[PDB]
Formats: C-alpha cells, structure tokens, sequence
C-alpha cells in the first residue's frame, strides 16, 4: 500500500489541530473504544475496574496513557510510510506481553475516526476521512505482517 502525497497531507493536516489538545483527544478515543468495544477493556489490568465513563473521565492515569498512545501514532504519522523502525518495538510489545489481536487494532481505528469526525468537520470531510482510513490501513497491514514474523496470529 502506497499513499499519495495529497493524501498524507489531508491527514497531517488534521493531524496538526489534533496536536493543539493531546490529552484530550487520547482520552477521547480510548473511552470512545472502551464504550463501544467494551472487551478490549479487559485487555488492561491497569483500567479494567473503571465501571462507567465518568470514571474514566475521572482517570488521571487513563488520560496520561491516552496521551502516550496518541503520541507515539502521531510520531508512525509523521513518517509517511516510512516506519519501520517505530513500528517494531510496538508490533513486539502488543504481539508477545499484551496479546492484542489485528481486530482490536481495527477497533481502535474505528475510534479514532469517530472522535475526529465529532471534533473536526471542517478538517475532516470525505476525501481526508479516505486518507486517514487508508494511513491507518497502512499502519494495521504492517503490523499484522510483523506479528506473523514474530509468531502471534493476531
Ligand atoms: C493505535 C494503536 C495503538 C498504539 C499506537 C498503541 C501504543 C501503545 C504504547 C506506546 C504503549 C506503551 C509501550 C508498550 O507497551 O508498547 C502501549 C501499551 C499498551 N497497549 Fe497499546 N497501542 C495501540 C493499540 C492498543 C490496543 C487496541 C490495545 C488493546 C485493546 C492496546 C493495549 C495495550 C496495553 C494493555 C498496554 C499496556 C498498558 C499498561 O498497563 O501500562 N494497545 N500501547
């Protein structure tokens, strides 16, 4: 898969209002997955006792992860491709420590999206919908060919 350039500039371009509020999209997206995938949830020890999404508002330790995931998608972004080297230590912890299966990757995929259509439709209409879905089909197709290099299914 091969993304044009006019492509990866609808999605760094929404990509740089993302950046004005780290936190607050990490957040999002990671209780927008958990509401509408409740069994990813289970998949962390460290939240799994959150019982509601006020709670999960409420989570300090939530957000700052929020903030560590979105952080380390947006330095995959800003590679246009090129990120094989990010790629690895990610594909290693989730495959072999977390076990997180492709479909979760897609799950939260589809999360991302959701917050972003919410929080900018004017930066986020059809054509750079198509471009962020297809970086993130990028993303998912080169870490499930680095799971089956490892030995996890996915
Ligand atoms: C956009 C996709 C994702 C990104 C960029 C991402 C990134 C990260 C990063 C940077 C860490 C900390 C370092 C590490 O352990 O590798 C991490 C930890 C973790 N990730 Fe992900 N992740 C992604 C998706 C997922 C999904 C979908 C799940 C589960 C449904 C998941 C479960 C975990 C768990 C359980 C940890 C450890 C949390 C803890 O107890 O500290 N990740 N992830």
């Amino acid at each position: 898969m091969v993304l044009s350039e006019g492509e990866w500039q609808l999605v760094l371009h929404v990509w740089a209002k993302v950046e004005a509020d780290v936190a607050g999209h990490g957040q999002d997206w990671l209780i927008r997955l958990f509401k509408s995938h409740p069994e990813t949830l289970e998949k962390f020890d460290r939240f799994k006792h959150l019982k509601t999404e006020a709670e999960m508002k409420a989570s300090e330790d939530l957000k700052k992860h929020g903030v560590t995931v979105l952080t380390a998608l947006g330095a995959i972004l800003k590679k246009k491709g090129h990120h094989e080297a990010e790629l690895k230590p990610l594909a290693q912890s989730h495959a072999t420590k977390h076990k997180i299966p492709i479909k979760y990757l897609e799950f939260i995929s589809e999360a991302i999206i959701h917050v972003l259509h919410s929080r900018h439709p004017g930066n986020f209409g059809a054509d750079a919908q198509g471009a962020m879905n297809k970086a993130l089909e990028l993303f998912r197709k080169d870490i499930a060919a680095k799971y089956k290099e490892l030995g996890y299914q996915g």
